[PDB]
């Protein structure tokens, strides 16, 4: 459940995010975050 604003990137969870452009989807470089 990605909430963040498509056009911009943020170190979120455990590992960066790409806010995609569509919204709801970002890149991340990878996800080490078991939360």
């Amino acid at each position: 459940e990605v909430t963040c604003e498509p056009g911009t990137t943020f170190k979120d969870k455990c590992n960066t995010c790409r806010c995609g452009s569509d919204g709801k989807s970002a890149a991340c470089t990878r996800m080490a975050c078991p939360q």
